[PDB]
């Protein structure tokens, strides 16, 4: 009997596992909220029409930090619980964030009973649940709004509910409010009824079946700009009144993208309205609430006096990602958080399609390669995880929202789009959605639908979704296709006794694909060793075409050395950087050395190739200047300026030209005075002080703003003028760049004053705190200050953030993942074991542990080689 | 004119007038003023049409204008057809050093004809809490809201609209405002009608005012809420506050109805407007401002909340409200001709606080506190740096310097003296005739005395008329006119002679030799500068005196520098200045003082309660005068063991409390420690009778706080442990349990001695919704002992975000008076003088107390040196203030007091510990 947990009233709680029981099933939530924005609290009532199916003496559902005052169980059918119904005993067990409704009788199956509850709480101050946010206006008034953010386990802090994504229901919502506020929610507002006190109550149309984590409601004081999509949907971009000017690109871009998705998926967006609102203190980048999409202001609003081409590119990506979610996640959602990549993998992949086919000017296809690359860094260590993987606690579910779920989800999806061909792919995607509309899909179900566009493909992708890591292609004599696959790793060489893990079951059904002329050959590799015959022999032979496959190519002999250092356009531009990328991880990996590492092309015109390789050189400089040895840094510095002096001088300090043109300019001039190369750092200072002496009158071109501001930080008369003007500005894009601009100063106290105002949270919003730290810790001057500060104020940072939070995740790897010493590796082994003193376990612990360990062993056996490039 | 070499206007261009006063050839009659502020762009746009009457023909009009962009300016007339509609364009000349503009006339204007001058002007909303400025407050939710407020006195109306900014240029004002949906607009007079406009903006029209000086014009744009009620005469009194504070305006409404009703019966003149608005502005520099029909207050001056406001707080709010309402007659109905006679306003409003509060709220017992008003001004009036009540003044900072202890306190005190001389009903009818005979115009000093002199006692309107219609030539009717004239010469001298007279009386058998001299602290009677300052001083002093044998008040005027009276039968003593109603000190020569102290020591109750507080005040002063040894003043404090009149008790107590702080600043710890022990022993009985909750009278409550603060400032372990518990419980209950208001300040101080309590108090400061509680918390934070915490408060006030700048000077003042922060405040001011000047004008009250509050407590020759050198530094840069001299004289007389009396104080204490 008494094998169960104690409740808060000392009674034993009738359920013992974190997943909810399956016997009670909700169908309909009627939901009343009455928030008060001066009292900063709310009162709320709720009726859940839950259909029983098995005998049960107790209903179980979730609730957190809510005071439940009344709880009644009516029934229309089994009329023992007929009107007024009976009053229910309510037990609470917080360690599973669950409550037990103890019925006095026993519920009997196939009947519908109606659970009503009254509940109340204060508006959150943690930027989760139903919480309070502030914003500044043009005159410096601050006004208050009440927002919801629920993904993934936080809706249970706003109303008691069955808070698992499989428990889809309908949700009618009513909200009481003052006359000076508007109320928005998922659906459009049906009617407004004026009441006794001068208050209004807004009723909203019932929703389609959906998960709890998409329910939304806001109370605020915003204006909007509206337009209509071809389909029959009204799109409104809401924001603070003094920023309605900044909403123009978003309504344009939203109209196109939703037009695209409706035809591309061949499913109409099923709501009458879709609204996009720029929440000023917002923790996520944005959030795919059905019909009411919340954005960070820097993610939605675009001011052409203040915003990069890169910032226009960021806004349009996030407004593709979040519209895509309306199908991947809202229409179809994973049955449980283990297959979270079904929403996020597909959303991040759909963004690449949408922007490419809607905004070609922005040139997003050539950029996409980076996202796999970032996940490959993670995926190449043993700390990584399979794309689908069990997940039970809250903070463990929040761990599933990583670059494995987004980037690698998006890239292995990209692989299969190459193999089956976009035609068969798009038909499969449409069959997948239409089948699973308003329901829940498991990891298997997507492929079992995608395959029938071929029972072969299902176990092919089994190798990719259920197994950790990234395969390695070993090719080995004329027509020599002696294929052998491995598990690519890093910091573990064939020499080492650690390397036996390269052999466990690690067998990928890699869909290899090649060319030795302008034609691609396609063939599967389902075994450790298999092979082919070359038709005739050729100069070079390259497999990974455009790196569209999630594997790195290693030619076992005499193939690398050709690379065409004279005519490079023999090999296509994507394969150009594909080869560049592969010829550094192979260096770290253990097979190749660094002498061929710097092999690469001062006459490369595709900037993707140019920036990718040069960004690779940036890392070498920074990693060495961070340990303060100029013996290898100075050679890297003016090497890059002399050799890349033509290109650098060509650029014209203004925001003119095309998008990769404009991005190449700021990227190039970044280094240009991140190096104290006078010709241009001197340039900034006269523009800088022309503007600083103009006092907001001079206009600086877009693509140089972050550079100019950054340059003029060092003079305290500037740094103090930048901080002061930060407060004044009405562009979150502009003030982000200022905030970077103040992280550049090398004054240890000026740096920490920035951090002190973040902790306070009023002048610099708390949403920016982690990024502010992360910027500082990247400079060598502030690198140790940040590391010190986090360890000194840990318990306070943890009171701000949820610890499965992204801010906590970005603060620790932002402060530690750039280390390369054995000194710091033990010191970070401590304080990770110091925080498992408390119940604080995060996989990012090992990912960063192993990441500094791989930084040691890449200096341990690779730097001697690179001192050897002194020129003169 | 002939000579080109005139002042040079700002565009080249010789400027055609060069006095700072305005010319009186053009007379304004009626201003048509349209204002359109915008509270999200923080600027305003305005238009104005002044109906002027020309007296002598000119080629130019001279106006005041400061910091206002004028865009165009026409002239029209309909009596002079040359400027017939649409009139002519005028050249505008700015001379921004006189704050004057000149409008240049194309054809010289004609006498006796009315013209209309029209200008468009614009400016940003002020930032210095003067002119038409921007203010902000915080709501319960944490929102920040903006409002736009005017404050003009004394010469800032010219920063909001061009005008003839001098008090004698009264006019009617017609005011239209334009605003958004979410704001109300208030002005002096009621809103006649609200027209809607295309775009959804509304325009308010207000009824046109009665004649009025410019400095009283007012207008406000905000979103405040109001509670309302009506007086007996049918005035609509409304209390406005930020919306989450409507609660705290109930007591204000209750008192303003009562006080208004009192004023209308007492003056026998109705308040002439239909409504009176009282509004609690959050970021407000002055404290209160008596604009006709729309009176602005500091929240602490107007709002009351019983859970956090003390009884002292309640008394303060009643005083201020009473004070502002008095101004609607004294100052608005009757305005001084020019700022030299500003005491005609502030002296009478100050005095009327006493009459009104005493008449409507006797529970407050404000009559027993009124003596302190006169003591505070005798401090400064007994120095050479003092000034007469009415002195000339010309420049803006020169004008504002006239609002001091002399204009207010001395003015009130000599009025009170005069009232006792003539009797309440004679005095009332003098006032009534004055206010009725100068209604809607101005008056000067001589005008007041002539009306108060010629007052008629209501039986002078009888059948056998003595004042009016047909008098009989009687022998009292020859004494009436002779007595009236005597009263006028006497009052004249009290307003033109600086200083305060010292009447020294030696009792000789049953003769009594009277002498008068100027009273002077610091300087002894045996000083080389002492006959040089007894120059020419001579007062007509209506004296008063009782005896040991007869309690009948005797009254004789001394106009003669020496004179003598004879009594009926030589009694055991005489006591001059009965109830201390006279603006003079009385020194008893020979045996006079011991006879009076001996009386207090056996049966102290035969001396009238005010006689006692007067006697305590009189000898501690005479110690400073060199005429008495500190011996017998301290010997008078024995007898406070029996004293039951808290006024006398508290006077005596505070002299000893200040000696302690004087020692503690100087680190003279053996006396300071002894002073701690004498106070705690000799007043142990009455200290432990005091409750720790606010349960008795207002005096009982005020005495409770007084004594408990003292016992807790002397680290009396029993009282400090009580307060530490109370604080600990309050902190442990999430700042949610209730502390009694009379001991609230003491508890927050004891809590602020730990870094925990200090930090907790500082975060509660930002969150509190009672500005009385915030005041108390800020004091408590300022009692910290760590120099780091004190500096943080100061710099918090410099930035003005969590601590609003309106409190910065009181903050510095608080820090400076306690030993561990005395030095820090001094260094801050000298190292940030240029920085303090950007926020506050040189003549502002804020600058006055920052200076006096950090320096006037110094008592060593070393510190006098630094102060002179700093003051010299300041005046070398062109900053002169009268406060510089006043501080220097105050410092030196402190130094002298230590040198003549610190030995005797140490000696006395030790003698007392040997006896008890
Ligand atoms: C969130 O919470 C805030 C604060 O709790 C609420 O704001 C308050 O709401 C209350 C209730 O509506 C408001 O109080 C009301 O004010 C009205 C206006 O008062 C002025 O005008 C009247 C008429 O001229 C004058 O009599 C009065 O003195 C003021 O000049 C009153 O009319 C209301 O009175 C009603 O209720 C009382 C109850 O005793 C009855 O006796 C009356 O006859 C009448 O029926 C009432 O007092 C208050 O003003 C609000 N505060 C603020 C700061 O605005 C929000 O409503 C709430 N929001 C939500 C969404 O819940
Ligand atoms: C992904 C995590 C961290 C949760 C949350 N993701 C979002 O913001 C995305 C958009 C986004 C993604 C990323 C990103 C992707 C992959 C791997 C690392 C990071 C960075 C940013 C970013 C960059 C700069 C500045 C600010 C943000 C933005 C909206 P989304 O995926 O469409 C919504 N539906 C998911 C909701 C959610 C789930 C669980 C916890 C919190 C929120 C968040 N904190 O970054
Ligand atoms: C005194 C000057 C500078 C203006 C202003 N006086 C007022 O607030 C009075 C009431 C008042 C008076 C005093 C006071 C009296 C005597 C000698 C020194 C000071 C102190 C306070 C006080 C108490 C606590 C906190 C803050 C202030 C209040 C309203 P009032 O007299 O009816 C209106 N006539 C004055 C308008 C004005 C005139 C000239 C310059 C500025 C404003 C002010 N700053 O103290
Ligand atoms: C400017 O303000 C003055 C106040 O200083 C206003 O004076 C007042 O004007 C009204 C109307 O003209 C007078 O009321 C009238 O009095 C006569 C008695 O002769 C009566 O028969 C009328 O029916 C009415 O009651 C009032 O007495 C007068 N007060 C004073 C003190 O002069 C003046 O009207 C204002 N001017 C403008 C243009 O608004
Ligand atoms: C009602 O619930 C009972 C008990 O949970 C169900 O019986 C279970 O059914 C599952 C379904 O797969 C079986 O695996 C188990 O053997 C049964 N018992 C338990 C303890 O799980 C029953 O099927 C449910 N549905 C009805 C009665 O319609
Ligand atoms: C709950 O949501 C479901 C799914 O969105 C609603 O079902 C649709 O109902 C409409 C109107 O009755 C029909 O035209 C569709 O055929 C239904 N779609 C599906 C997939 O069944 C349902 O009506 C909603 N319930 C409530 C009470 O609003
Ligand atoms: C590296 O050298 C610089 C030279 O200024 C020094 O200031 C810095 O502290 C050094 N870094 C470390 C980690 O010792």
């Amino acid at each position: 009997p008494g094998a169960f947990p104690v409740a808060t009233n000392g009674e034993r709680f009738p359920w013992q596992e974190l997943r909810l029981p399956s016997v009670v099933i909700p169908l309909h939530y009627d939901l009343f909220v009455h928030p008060n924005l001066t009292s900063l609290d709310f009162v709320a009532s709720e009726k859940i029409e839950v259909l029983v199916s098995n005998a049960t003496q107790f209903i179980i559902l979730h609730s957190k930090d809510l005071e439940i005052t009344n709880a009644t169980l009516q029934s229309e059918e089994d009329s023992r619980y007929m009107k007024p119904g009976k009053e229910l005993k309510v037990l609470s067990y917080p360690a599973h964030e669950q409550i037990a409704l103890l019925v006095p009788e026993k519920l009997t199956p196939h009947l519908k009973y109606y659970v009503a509850m009254d509940f109340q709480a204060k508006l959150g101050d943690g930027f989760e649940g139903f919480y309070k946010s502030t914003y500044r206006t043009l005159g410096g008034e601050t006004r208050i709004l009440a927002v919801t953010d629920f993904e993934p386990t936080q809706a249970r802090m706003a109303f008691p509910c069955f808070d698992e994504p499989l428990f889809k229901a309908n949700f009618s919502i009513k909200i009481r409010r003052e006359s000076r506020h508007i109320a928005l929610s998922n659906m459009p507002k049906v009617k407004t009824i004026e009441l006794e006190g001068g208050l209004l109550e807004d009723h909203f149309e019932t929703t389609v079946k959906m998960s709890t984590y998409l329910v939304a409601y806001i109370v605020c004081d915003f204006h909007s700009l509206s337009g209509f999509t071809s389909s029959g949907v009204k799109v409104s971009i809401y924001a603070s009144p003094d920023k309605r000017n900044q909403t123009h690109y978003a309504l344009q871009a939203s109209l196109k993208l939703l037009d695209f998705y409706e035809k591309y998926f061949d499913i109409y967006y099923p709501l009458s309205k879709l609204d996009l609102i720029a929440i000023p203190d917002f923790a996520p980048g944005a959030m795919e609430n059905w019909g009411l999409i919340t954005y960070r202001e820097t993610s939605l609003l675009f001011d052409p006096k203040t915003s990069s081409a890169s910032d226009k590119l960021w806004v349009t990506r996030v407004i593709a990602h979040e519209l895509a979610h309306q199908w991947f996640g809202n229409l179809v959602t994973m049955e449980w958080w283990n297959d979270i990549w079904l929403n996020e993998g597909f959303a991040k992949y759909m963004e690449l399609i949408a922007v490419n086919a809607t905004y070609p000017e922005l040139q997003f296809d050539d950029y996409f390669l980076n996202v796999c690359f970032e996940v490959i860094t993670k995926d190449s260590l043993n700390s990584s995880r399979p794309i689908s993987k069990p997940a039970e606690t809250p903070t463990q579910i929040q761990e599933m929202f990583d670059e494995v779920s987004y980037n690698k989800g998006a890239c292995i999806l990209n692989m299969l789009k190459d193999f089956l061909g976009e035609e068969k792919f798009q038909k499969g995607i449409i069959q997948y959605l239409k089948k699973f509309s308003y329901r829940n899909a498991k990891n298997d179900d997507l492929w079992s639908s995608l395959s029938n566009s071929n029972a072969e493909v299902k176990e092919m992708m089994t190798t990719w979704t259920l197994q950790k890591g990234i395969p390695l292609l070993v090719v080995k004599d004329g027509c020599s296709l002696r294929l052998q696959q491995e598990r690519f790793l890093q910091g573990v060489f064939q020499e080492d006794p650690e390397w036996r893990a390269l052999q466990e079951r690690y067998l990928w059904h890699i869909p290899l694909t090649y060319s030795s002329s302008n034609v691609i050959h396609r063939h599967i590799l389902k075994s450790k060793t298999d092979t082919l015959d070359l038709p005739e022999k050729t100069s070079w032979v390259k497999f990974n075409v455009d790196s569209n496959g999630y594997y790195i190519v290693h030619y076992e002999g005499h193939g690398w050395d050709q690379l065409l250092n004279q005519n490079h356009t023999l090999l296509r531009p994507k394969d150009r950087v594909g080869l560049i990328h592969d010829v550094f991880q192979l260096v770290g990996a253990g097979r190749l050395t660094l002498d061929k590492a710097l092999d690469m092309l001062q006459h490369e015109t595709s900037s993707p190739a140019l920036l990718e390789g040069l960004s690779y050189l940036e890392s070498f400089y920074h990693m060495m200047d961070r340990r303060n040895i100029s013996d290898i840094s100075e050679n890297l510095k003016r090497y890059l300026l002399q050799y890349f002096k033509p290109v650098i001088d060509r650029q014209s300090w203004s925001d003119k030209g095309s998008v990769w043109d404009r991005m190449l300019r700021s990227a190039l001039l970044k280094l240009a005075c991140d190096l104290n190369h006078a010709p241009c750092i001197q340039k900034a200072a006269e523009l800088f002080s022309q503007w600083m002496e103009s006092s907001g009158k001079l206009n600086i071109p877009t693509d140089v703003l972050k550079i100019v501001y950054s340059v003029g930080a060092q003079t305290t008369a500037g740094w103090n003028y930048l901080l002061e003007q930060y407060e004044l500005s009405m562009s979150s894009a502009e003030q982000n760049k200022i905030l970077y601009a103040l992280s550049t100063s090398k004054h240890q106290e000026k740096l920490l004053k920035l951090i002190e105002l973040g902790m306070e949270g009023k002048v610099i919003k708390t949403q920016n705190l982690a990024a502010l730290l992360h910027a500082i810790a990247r400079r060598p001057k502030g690198q140790q200050l940040a590391w010190d500060f986090v360890r000194e104020n840990w318990t306070h940072l943890l009171k701000k953030f949820d610890l499965g939070s992204y801010d906590i995740r970005m603060i620790i790897s932002g402060t530690t993942a750039h280390f390369s010493s054995k000194d710091k590796l033990q010191e970070v082994k401590l304080f990770f074991e110091s925080l498992e003193a408390q119940g604080s376990h995060l996989d990012i612990f090992q990912t960063v542990l192993e990441t500094i360990t791989k930084n040691i062993k890449w200096l341990e056996k690779n730097l001697p080689t690179l001192r050897t490039w002194l020129m003169v």
